[PDB]
């Protein structure tokens, strides 16, 4: 047994958790949200930002920024934040070229802080895509991702829970940057 | 992480999702159901077809055919249909070598449409088979397969799902086509 | 599809499952409990043996002892009991060398008979250590474990489960052992 290595997704968690981060109002806590590039932006659902006087986020590593909304879409659900980049920013993995398919495994990783992670596999790739990986206020806004930490989609709510696929995320993330809502 | 492959079950999907049907009355969603054979038999719950005016299946690949109801056990709320082959029908996975053990990792497959899949394990092997996959109106009456693809049980309801032993659902389904209930 | 092996954790349920026993008062069904050495000593919840007017355990292989209790811990609900030794007694395989690492797959082993066991992964590391596999009074008692069969924590209860971590409560049993509460 202790020669052995334990079956475990935690190289997933290691890639994948330190991009995901808290969300705060000031303190209330508001829910999860996640970095997906250098720039400083981040995504969030719109209803953990709905009524926000100030938005803070917090790192697993320890750092606190001041996060300025840019914009929301009602129908996703969907909000993207930006705060000043330090320089290392820890950033969600993101592979353009992956195909999620039905069956695989999938993290759901949220931040009520601790830092809460789930197991379940994709019910229905996106419509949005479909999990039986909890999904609850703890990691609602935070992200999906399979073994390989590669981002699947967004955590959001309303035995299955929904995530909204990554490829759209991107894009609505895009056209919240340029244009606002 | 491109280069990588995720861990998935898809495999397990492909196999086993194509011979997993909606039944329905005639329009009401009734719920799941299972292709075990070219003859064009199918096995569902007896609570699915308990009042049904006139039953209709539809595969995932578009096709739909009236089924009439060969008969029903009470006892395993078990049922089965019958319809004409067209030649070609995707049938469910069948090993009846296989012996299912404890911990052995299962899909449950439901088609209340889209296709609804979840995952667990064996809890208890068959008295019936436990798992702690999610078994809901949604996939009562699907199939409950291995990462092979392998049949294990047929999803039933009435933390803990339960599922028929798929070596008493053929069983009970040979008895059935012969006598009628 | 016969010719290769489904995925399972078969193994880590053969090598933890026979410690994992029931607790019984005298004839009520109290919970679970975890048979840790040869000496006789069991681990189970304080509250499940909080009203015992005689207690007895039963393990898997048939055998069936009284215990009595050598103490308990109310802040972390633990409980340990002691039995004769036949000579021979299945023990739960501990590795104190092993580093519990979140997303690592852990079983949930509960015995309310028959045994239930459950899948799912650390959450979070231990406070308690978090786990999304079903803890249910069922198994409220027994032993989590990892893919091995080492255990990690003791399921405890009061979406997400509670165990405690193996290093704790070895300590906690140790302690209770020579002083008593």
């Amino acid at each position: 047994s202790t020669d052995e290595t334990p079956a475990s997704y935690n190289l997933a968690v290691r890639r994948a958790a330190p991009a995901v981060v808290n969300v705060y109002n000031r303190i209330r806590t508001l829910g999860s949200g996640v970095i997906m590039d250098q720039r400083g932006y981040i995504i969030t659902n719109k209803h953990v930002i709905n009524d926000a006087d100030q938005i803070i986020v917090a790192l697993q590593d320890g750092r606190v920024f001041e996060a300025l909304l840019v914009g929301s879409d009602s129908l996703t659900d969907l909000a993207v934040l930006k705060i000043n980049a330090t320089g290392g920013l820890p950033t969600i993995p993101i592979n353009a070229r992956r195909v999620p398919h039905i069956g695989d495994v999938v993290l759901a990783i949220g931040n009520p802080a601790g830092q809460t992670i789930t197991q379940g596999i994709i019910s229905a790739t996106g419509n949005f895509l479909q999990t039986d990986a909890s999904i609850n206020p703890g990691n609602s806004g935070g992200a999906l991702v399979n073994s390989l930490g590669e981002l699947m989609g967004i955590n959001t709510l309303s035995g299955i829970g929904f995530a909204i696929p990554f490829q759209l995320a991107t894009k609505i993330m895009d056209k919240l940057i340029r244009d606002g809502r």
